[PDB]
């Protein structure tokens, strides 16, 4: 029957009214207000659903096993089943049941309050509890904490109860004379556009013992979340903020009386961390006495989060940097734990998370050094230590001889006169240079030459045995690592330049980690791991065994030899195998080219610990090698 096909019509737009929260619209898709017809009318029908699926958070309402028939001459009887998502979970397995009209030629929806929920009658009413969970937990390999939730005391006035003339005075230095704190900032707080007489006004934290409270101060504990580290984690762990009804809309199961990562690994297992709300959902009658049960769930507190991360490695890593614009990883190069994720300028989380002024909050966005940005997982050229891979990929292909040893003159070089101004630069002039003197003085020049010689072809070949392209199995958003822009250099310029480290190369610090893992593997790849349960994943046979057996040596000399670039390091007394340098990089923000300090170390004995450490956009004679001493002295002690 054509009119069938227009009750199923008149269904599914109902429906779908429904679904968008168009309750208006759904509403007028119904028959008048009487028996045996609708039950309300249009607007009251409109407050209704606008009440109670309001107050459930109801959203994505959709159907199926939709049958409509024919009951009398302008009757017809539909059914279907239904689920929806609400703040307690999804309501599955729904049987709606109702009756069509048609008058004129529109068909309606005889509306009766069971097309809310299933079982209700009348002026049944709708009660939702719920009960909140407590955010899990970050600890670090040692059940150190790293993002915590606790109870914090907010001390508070309130301008009503402080007084009118003379009196408002004197208990506003009595509130001051108490807790440490100037006159001013209170009644500069006091006095701000959105505070009303019967308002709350926030003050001060207390984290001790609570005092006399004066006319008009109170307390108002609250929840929150402290990171014990501060900066030192900032960006690893991020920050969580206040739940706001945009958030409600995209994902019902959060707590709107809660919190939420915004940033970090707080978002990152966010809903690992915020467990799930408790409570229950049920039809009540007129009166309130409960009659059927739509969902009901105990509170399930968040699951802690255990990381690879020392949580003393990290605030030494992170304390290095001297506030300085760089990062650091450290990781256990035989396992993959990532045992420190610095990254520096850094942000307070806890005044981030708890109270963040307009203006704290743009110096944070305006700081030419970016704090916000997590630099260990942000893409840079790998610089100085880059002639490392290259070296072992020429080892292995024949091409570098390690005893072979190139004539090179001054500190600049070019292939020929077709580069043009391009000079390919070193910082040392050695005239006799092998493997091992590069390596010591880090000689762009000889790499550049070796590189050319290797030729795109087999230097690709080595290349691409790495992990460039590849997703990092990490909760940690970052792009894969590119050898260049496209799949050819099409420039004995780039191809160069790519050998010692530059070019379009783009390796963040915890892919770097990972690729000079082979060094510590004897030419196997270990895949860095953050996440402490987690099995070790490795990639064999990336680079030959032989190369390391001749390269690690010639590090141990960076450090070692007189003229090594790392030759501080040898102040610690213990077995260092370095590779250090310095680029100068232009990015397309930057007009002039700026100077980046890099480093890598790691125990060559035992393999205990490997290091990467690099400085951006550094200051005169700064150097990540002259900050590397204290935790490589950690390192060594605590992971052989």
């Amino acid at each position: 029957t054509q009119a069938v096909e227009a009750g199923e019509k008149t269904v599914e737009q109902f429906v779908q009214a429904l679904n968008k929260g168009d309750y208006n619209k759904a509403a007028e898709m119904t028959s008048k207000k009487a028996a045996n017809k609708s039950a309300l009318s249009e607007k009251e029908i409109l407050d209704k659903y606008q009440n109670i699926y309001g107050a459930a958070d109801v959203k994505g309402l959709q159907i199926s096993n939709l049958k409509v028939d024919k009951k009398d001459d302008s009757t017809y009887s539909f059914s279907y089943k239904a689920k929806m998502n609400t703040s307690l979970g999804e309501l599955k397995d729904l049987s709606y049941k109702g009756t069509l009209d048609r008058n004129d030629g529109q068909t309606t929806i005889n509306w009766q309050p069971n097309l809310v929920f299933p079982e209700m009658e009348g002026n049944d009413k709708v009660s939702l509890t719920t009960q909140e969970a407590a955010r899990g937990n970050i600890i670090d390999r040692n059940g150190e904490p790293l993002a915590t939730t606790g109870k914090l005391k907010q001390l508070g006035v309130v301008p009503s109860k402080l007084g009118d003339g003379g009196e408002k005075t004197a208990n506003i230095k009595a509130i001051a004379s108490s807790f440490d704190l100037t006159e001013d900032a209170i009644n500069q707080a006091i006095s701000q556009s959105w505070v009303q007489p019967d308002y709350f006004v926030p003050l001060k934290i207390i984290d001790g013992a609570t005092p006399e409270l004066p006319a008009g101060a109170t307390i108002q504990e609250v929840d929150g979340r402290y990171y014990p580290l501060g900066e030192a984690a900032a960006q690893l762990i991020g920050y969580v903020g206040d739940i706001t009804a945009e958030d409600i809309d995209k994902n019902p199961e959060l707590s709107s009386n809660g919190k939420i990562g915004r940033s970090g690994l707080e978002m990152a297992f966010d809903k690992d961390l915020r467990g799930t709300t408790g409570g229950k959902l049920s039809i009540t009658d007129a009166d309130g006495v409960e009659k059927k049960v739509l969902i009901e769930h105990e509170v399930q507190n968040g699951k802690d989060i255990k990381l690879t991360i020392d949580a003393k490695a990290q605030k030494t890593a992170f304390d290095s940097l001297g506030g300085k614009a760089g990062s650091t990883v450290a990781t256990t190069p035989k396992t993959g734990d990532l045992l420190a994720l610095a990254s520096s300028p850094s942000y307070d989380p806890n005044k981030m998370t708890n109270g963040i002024s307009q203006e704290d909050y743009k110096a944070y966005e305006e700081n030419p050094e970016q704090p916000f940005i997590s630099r260990f997982a942000t893409g840079y050229a790998p610089g100085a230590t880059f002639k490392m891979i290259t070296a072992a990929i020429g080892l292995d292909n024949g091409t570098i001889d390690p005893n072979e040893v190139l004539t090179i003159n001054g500190l600049k070089w070019q292939k020929d006169s077709s580069w043009g101004s391009y000079q390919v630069t070193r910082v040392s002039d050695v005239s006799q240079v092998d493997l091992k003197t590069a390596l010591i003085y880090s000689d762009n020049i000889y790499t550049a030459q070796e590189t050319l010689k290797m030729g795109e072809k087999k230097f690709r070949t080595g290349l691409d045995k790495f992990i460039f392209g590849e997703d990092l199995d990490l909760p940690i958003s970052m792009n894969p690592a590119q050898i260049s822009n496209e799949d050819s250099f099409n420039s004995d310029i780039l191809l160069a330049d790519t050998g010692y480290g530059q070019g379009e190369l783009l390796i963040n610090p915890i892919q770097q980690a990972a690729m000079y893992s082979v060094f510590a593997n004897n030419g196997t790849l270990v895949y860095p791991k953050l996440i402490a349960d987690k099995e070790t994943k490795d990639k064999k046979n990336v680079i030959g065994e032989t190369a390391v057996q001749t390269i690690v040596p010639d590090l141990r000399e960076v450090v070692q030899d007189v003229n090594g670039t790392a030759h501080s390091l040898s102040a610690l007394g213990i077995p260092l195998a370095a590779k250090t340098g310095t680029a100068e990089i232009k990015e397309k923000q930057d007009v002039k080219g700026k100077e980046n300090s890099f480093l890598f170390a790691f125990n060559p004995d035992n393999q205990g610990y490997m290091m990467v450490s690099m400085l951006e956009n550094k200051e005169d004679d700064d150097s990540a090698t002259k900050r590397a001493s204290e935790l490589l002295q950690y390192l060594n002690q605590n992971y052989q």
